């Protein structure tokens, strides 16, 4: 079945901000899972075509990715940090309803998750 469009990353009609927490999700948080030598298959929305993976969205209506979070950090597409943990978050859950624990992709996704809640258990607070 085809993909579906990417996640929206742009809004001009949504308000932005910069804030400690956002810079933080961006050059640490977001720049950590990235290097991961799991991270391959979370850098960008699932290819479910190339994968051959049919009933990917049609179990999957919520999708997400870190590299719709890279360009949503960019483009301040966030008003709190709030919104940008649920997105990780939200990434997670999707592997874990799609495939079997103990999967590899499982295994990766958890270890991608454990650095994660290392990393915002640091977060700064909102100075
Ligand atoms: C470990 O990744 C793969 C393993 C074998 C073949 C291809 C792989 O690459 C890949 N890229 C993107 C997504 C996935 C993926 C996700 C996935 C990845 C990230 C995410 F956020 C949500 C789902 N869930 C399952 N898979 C594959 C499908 C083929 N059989 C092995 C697992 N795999
Ligand atoms: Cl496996």
């Amino acid at each position: 079945s085809m993909n579906p469009p990417p996640p929206e990353t742009s809004n001009p009609n949504k308000p932005k901000r910069q804030t400690n927490q956002l810079q933080y999700l961006l050059r640490v948080v977001l720049k950590t899972l990235w290097k991961h030598q799991f991270a391959w298959p979370f850098q960008q929305p699932v290819d479910a075509v190339k994968l051959n993976l049919p009933d990917y969205y049609k179990i999957i209506k919520t999708p997400m990715d870190m590299g719709t979070i890279k360009k949503r950090l960019e483009n301040n597409y966030y008003w709190n940090a709030q919104e940008c943990i649920q997105d990780f978050n939200t990434m997670f859950t999707n592997c874990y309803i799609y495939n079997k624990p103990g999967d590899d992709i499982v295994l990766m996704a958890e270890a991608l998750e454990k650095l994660f809640l290392q990393k915002i258990n640091e977060l700064p607070t909102e100075e």
